[PDB]
């Protein structure tokens, strides 16, 4: 009653893999890009949520959260300087792959290579 999930949308499929990222904050509703495992909901992935750094402002980094499934809490960490996070498009990427695991004290951050790494955030 005082939280409920988010409905499924039919106008998205599930993902290949269950290590797919999906959902996004757009206006502030639960947004659904790709339906994990047999179509669950990506507001119980709200514990699994991440950083994703697309840019930085004046006014410091801007962090974006997105919602992964699949827990990736057993894989593998990734390296400072490494593939770390395959995304379709470094603006709005509906399509989110979970490489490695990245932990909650670092942010995914687009370099020039053309792809996320997985570093810790660093103060401007």
């Amino acid at each position: 009653k005082s939280h409920t999930t988010c409905p499924t949308s039919t106008e998205i499929d599930s993902c290949s893999n269950d290590n797919n990222a999906c959902g996004k904050d757009v206006s502030g509703s639960c947004s659904s890009l790709c339906n994990c495992g047999n179509g669950q909901t990506c507001f119980t992935d709200s514990n699994h949520t991440i950083t994703l750094v697309p840019y930085y402002t004046e006014d410091g980094p801007f962090e974006k959260k997105y919602y992964t499934c699949g827990d990736p809490s057993e894989l593998d960490e990734c390296y400072d300087i490494d593939k770390a996070l395959e995304v379709n498009e470094s603006d709005d990427p509906n399509s989110v792959e979970v490489l490695c695991h990245c932990p909650s004290d670092k942010i995914y951050l687009w370099i020039h290579r053309g792809y996320y790494i997985c570093i810790t955030p660093p103060q401007p």
